[PDB]
C-alpha cells in the first residue's frame, strides 16, 4: 500500500505545502510546492508511518521540542559552533489514504551514512577522522541532553553526512529516544515500563544491559565503543553478539580495568592516550550526573595536538 501518490501536494498542520517524490521504513524525497516536480537534489524528506506507530510519535515529539530551526540556530550562535549535527524539523501532519490514518514528518535530507563509508575504507577510520567525528558528536550530545533527551543508539549507520558538505555529520533515528529529565526531574535508576529497547547490542551501555533507563553517561559510553570500533575494526565481544549476558559481563570487566581494554583492542600496549582518558572520565560519572562536556572535548583536542593537528572541522574521509 503506497503511502502517497508521487507528485501529490500534502499540507502540514502549520499549513505549509510540500510535494512528495520517490523513495530515498517509508521515507521519500520532499520539497516545497512548485510547478516543478520533486527531484534527486531535494532538500527535505518525509517520513510516513501509521498514526498508531509509537516510534514516529516519539521522534516527532523530539523534533518538535528540540529540533526547531530557530532553536538550533540560537544554540549555534551562543555556543560559537561552525554547525550542529541535529536534523531540522520542517513540519508534520495527518494524512488519510484508503481509510487508515497516517502521521508524516518533514526533515532535512542527508547524504550517505558513515557505515557505508567505514566499510568502503576496509572497516577503519584514521585517528584524525575519529577525533573530528567525536568532537561533533559531543556537540550533538550536549545539545539533546540540555534539551532533556538521550539517544541511546549512536552508531555509524545513524550518522549521516550533509548532502552538500561532507565535513558535517548529523545524528538521526530518534524513534527510540528517551526523555530522561522531563521538566528538569531526572528519572530514577530503574526500568521505564513504556520502553522495551536495549539499543544496539555491540555498542549499548551497561545501564541499558542492566535493564535501567538510558542516561547521559550511557550516551558517552556508547560513543567510546564506537571510537574503538572505528579505530581498530573490532570490539572484544563482537564474536558472540548473540549472548547479551556475556557482552554485558565483558563491558563491566573492561570498565573496571580500562588498561585491560586498551591492551585487548590496540596492538602491543600502544594505544591512543585520549581514548583511555575519555573512558576514565565517563567512568567517573554517576547515573544522574551532568557530564563536563568541555573537559571531554579538551581530552579529544589533546589527541589532535599529539598527531600534529587541530580542530579545523575536516573529517578527511
Amino acid at each position: 500500500a503506497e503511502q502517497f501518490a508521487v507528485g501529490e501536494i500534502i499540507t502540514d498542520m502549520a499549513a505549509a505545502a510540500w510535494k512528495v517524490g520517490l523513495p530515498i521504513g517509508c521515507i521519500y524525497l520532499a520539497d516545497m510546492n512548485s510547478s516543478e516536480s520533486v527531484g534527486s537534489d531535494a532538500p527535505c524528506v518525509v517520513k510516513v508511518e501509521p498514526s498508531d506507530n509509537g516510534p514516529l510519535f516519539t521522534e516527532l515529539k523530539f523534533y518538535q521540542r528540540a529540533a526547531k530551526p530557530e532553536q538550533i540556530q540560537k544554540w549555534i550562535r551562543t555556543r560559537k559552533l561552525k554547525y550542529l549535527g541535529v536534523p531540522k524539523y520542517w513540519g508534520s501532519g495527518l494524512h488519510d489514504k484508503n481509510g487508515k490514518s497516517y502521521r508524516f514528518m518533514i526533515m532535512d535530507r542527508f547524504g550517505s551514512d558513515l557505515q557505508k563509508i567505514y566499510e568502503a575504507n576496509a572497516k577503519r577510520f584514521s585517528r584524525k577522522t575519529v577525533l573530528q567525528l567525536s568532537l561533533r558528536i559531543l556537540d550533538i550530545l550536549e545539545y539533546i541532553h540540555e534539551h532533556e533527551y538521550v539517544h541511546g543508539d549512536i552508531k555509524a549507520s545513524n550518522l549521516l553526512l550533509n548532502y552538500k558538505n561532507p565535513d558535517q555529520v548529523y545524528l538521526v533515528d530518534y524513534g527510540l529516544a528517551y526523555r530522561y529529565c522531563p521538566e528538569g526531574v531526572h528519572k530514577a535508576y530503574a526500568a521505564d515500563p513504556k520502553r522495551c529497547h536495549d539499543g544496539t547490542i555491540e555498542f549499548t551501555s551497561i545501564d541499558a544491559h542492566n535493564g535501567v533507563a538510558p542516561s547521559r553517561r550511557g550516551d558517552l559510553e556508547i560513543l567510546g565503543y564506537c571510537m574503538i570500533q572505528w579505530l581498530t575494526g573490532h570490539l572484544p565481544w563482537e564474536d558472540n553478539l548473540k549472548d547479551p549476558k556475556y557482552v554485558r559481563d565483558s563491558k563491566i570487566r573492561y570498565r573496571e580495568n580500562i588498561a585491560s581494554l586498551m591492551d585487548k583492542c590496540f596492538p602491543a600496549a600502544n594505544a591512543p592516550g585520549e581514548i583511555a582518558k575519555y573512558m576514565e572520565t565517563v567512568k567517573l560519572l554517576d547515573y544522574t550526573e551532568k557530564p563536563l562536556y568541555e573537559n571531554l572535548r579538551d581530552i579529544l583536542l589533546q589527541g589532535l595536538k599529539a598527531i600534529g593537528s587541530k580542530d579545523d572541522g575536516k573529517l578527511d574521509l
